[PDB]
DNA sequence: ATCTGTACATGTACAGAT
DNA sequence: ATCTGTACATGTACAGAT
DNA sequence: ATCTGTACATGTACAGAT
DNA sequence: ATCTGTACATGTACAGAT
């Protein structure tokens, strides 16, 4: 009942919606616009939205949006950087860019702050860069604070690489047809390098599964109907939300926290949900059990300094060379705490 | 156990599905080639596997394959003839390869398949490799049937059909009701598929008859076969075994037995059957309710269900609701009683029929 | 040279054979 | 419980056409 | 190659019935 | 409270026209 009241705050509003994607698709198209002309590099670049406000599953208000600019490429060569599963230098128009992550993103960047630039009746201007990001993010004033993230990203229609392999696990849940259709699609780069000062990094790309993860959030049943008017509704996605706005309130309080973001929860809950694949264990009257049993979850994930890319299983978010043991210890101790008290900081 | 043992008999060897399939395909791919050579109407035109094949649900022997050599023609107004559902008139907005085919805006299906007929017929006269005949037309078909001897008899029913990427007819509004089983998102993704439309080609002698097209949704019965539980993983490597086929395939095997020994029953069908049966799994959309251990319950009710159509008088189809394939003007009572008579009687004997 | 319709290459589910 | 043939969807190479 | 129109899924909102 | 039915809103795939 108190987490019914919290979803019920969490809960957007139509008018709030409404505003917000007129203001956001605007300036969107424009940009779109922009990049088919002349003979800008980035022409046939076709659009994709990702992220939580296209799932479903964004909380609170309509304020993060998250679009992919995609571009497809001819004969692309990827070569694994350092086995570390997720990142990629991409050899063989685009000539003026191996292919360079950074300078590519540059030229982008470019022609999206001029465009930008050029816009007269909205209040939109471009954040300052983040070091190894592959996202140009616009912060628009609706008057509300809207913030877009323009994701430039390669498309590729050959087979996944290999480090996907045993990705992917959804075989008990989801199926094999299903598995097998999905893996046909088209997979992403997405110009994520790291700015760590340690490797090759200007010229490396990340694999991108934003498609894969939206097709799963809105067809997450093991029963086809799961969810839809002829069908039982779940609690999956209601879960999802609980711990993304636990999370969220953590890292508002607490610094220590600058390490964890929203990618782990959901990654920890694909998990989940394969783990317990009937809709029956997602049954909206347990909600708690439910919530409950995904931070016993998260917590194993932490104690154990453990959980693999739901994609890309050799790649483990929470290694010890990404967050420091110290990290995942407090991030314990405080999800205990808000446990084991009925959750204090849900109370605003 | 018995019904086990019928599975078994009706099961296709490998060697047989093998040794047919190489023959069937070698046939329907120089009939293909020969459709897309010079000023042929039909160039363009391309193959899609329908039927009991496909579906597997084949029983017995691989004997009996059906494709289709679909055609797409945009820009095409449907008239429904005479509120049947099923059936249309083809006229296009525009006055071209199919011009030959007109008689004013109508789109004749009996000229048609005569020239589809024609060409067919000089290709199989030009094959040497194999033993292959073009069978005799039957009245009331869209389909030209080939008649292969790889040794055994084998038939090959080539259906002409038009595609059309528009919106379905609005007959179909109601039908494929499959909301509780499979789902809407299914549902609404399986009718922006085409919809398929073949020659009614029947010597009734009513109006409009050489020039009437009915509707074909071999491409969705398909699909649905191959996925037709509400769990994604139904019969499936890292799934739970259904027995939905098992008992399509018994049920089949029935018409088909009491079919070969009685002419009374020459105005049914498997299509019957594999309607009847998507009414059941609508109305028991539960992968539980078509557990393998209940393999007889599941045949039984199956069967009830038959019996109700067949003395009712009234079998919906699948997509077009408002088309009773049972209705008397298509089957007579006494067909329909005949058949009554002797399904309640394999059922309550122990059904002799299956050790013949 | 560049483009393209056709054929082949690749991968896997399904179900039969072991 | 594993292995194997067919069907089928999608990607890619290429002789012939431009 | 681009744009619009259509259909319907995924949402929110709320009244009346349970 | 919860469920059902209707209204109102957006997102998304794709056909047909340009
Ligand atoms: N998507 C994604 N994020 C990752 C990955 N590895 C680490 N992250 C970090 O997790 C956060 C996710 O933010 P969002 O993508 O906005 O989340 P949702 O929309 O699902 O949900 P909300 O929390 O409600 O918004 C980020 O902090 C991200 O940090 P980052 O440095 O990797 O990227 C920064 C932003 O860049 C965008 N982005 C990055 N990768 C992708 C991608 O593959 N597709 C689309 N956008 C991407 C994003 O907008 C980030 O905010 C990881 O593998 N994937
Ligand atoms: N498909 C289909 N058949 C119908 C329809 N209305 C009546 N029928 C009659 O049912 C029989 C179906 O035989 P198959 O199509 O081979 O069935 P399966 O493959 O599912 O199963 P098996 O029994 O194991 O083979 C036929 O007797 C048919 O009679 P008909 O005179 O109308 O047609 C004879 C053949 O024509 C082909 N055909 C007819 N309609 C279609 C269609 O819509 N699509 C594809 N082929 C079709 C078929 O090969 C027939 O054997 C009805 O609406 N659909
Ligand atoms: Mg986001
Ligand atoms: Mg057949
Ligand atoms: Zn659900
Ligand atoms: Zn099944």
């Amino acid at each position: 009942d108190k987490l019914k009241k919290v979803l019920d705050k969490l809960r957007l509003k139509r008018k709030d919606i409404s505003e917000a994607a007129e203001t956001v698709n605007k300036v969107v198209e424009r940009l779109l616009r922009r990049m088919q002309k002349r003979e800008s590099e980035f022409k046939g670049v076709e659009q994709l939205n990702t992220g939580s406000y296209y799932e479903h599953v964004k909380i609170s208000a309509p304020n993060e949006f998250d679009v992919m600019f995609k571009l497809e490429v001819p004969r692309i060569e990827l070569q694994e950087y350092y086995e570390t599963g997720a990142f990629y230098l991409v050899k063989f128009p685009l000539s003026h860019f191996v292919l360079s992550a950074t300078k590519m993103l540059s030229k982008f960047r470019k022609i999206i702050k001029e465009e930008v630039k050029e816009i007269k009746d909205i209040d939109v201007s471009v954040e300052k860069e983040k070091p190894g990001s592959p996202a140009v993010t616009l912060l628009i004033r609706n008057p509300e604070e809207i913030s877009v993230d323009i994701i430039l990203a390669l498309e590729s229609k050959g087979s996944w690489p290999i480090s996907t392999k045993e990705g992917l696990p959804i075989q008990g849940w989801l199926g094999t047809k299903v598995r097998t259709n999905l893996r046909r699609e088209p997979f992403y780069l997405v110009p994520k390098n790291a700015k760590d000062g340690n490797s090759f990094q200007g010229e490396t790309w990340r694999l991108s599964f934003s498609h894969t993860e939206k097709y799963i959030l809105n067809n997450h049943g093991i029963e086809k109907t799961c969810c839809e008017s002829s069908g039982a509704k779940c609690c999956r996605k209601e879960c999802l939300k609980l711990m993304k706005y636990l999370l969220e309130q953590l890292k508002k309080e607490f610094q220590e926290l600058d390490a964890f973001c929203s990618y782990h929860v959901k990654t920890a809950i694909f998990h989940m949900w394969t783990q317990d694949p009937q809709d029956s264990q997602w049954d909206p009257r347990n909600l708690s059990s439910c919530f409950d049993k995904l931070l016993a979850f998260f917590l194993e994930c932490l104690r154990t300094e453990k959980l693999d890319h739901y994609f890309i299983p050799k790649f483990n978010l929470f290694s010890q060379e990404l967050i420091d043991r110290k990290s995942k210890e407090f991030l314990s101790k405080k999800i205990e705490y808000e446990r084991n008290n009925g959750f204090p900081i849900f109370d605003k």
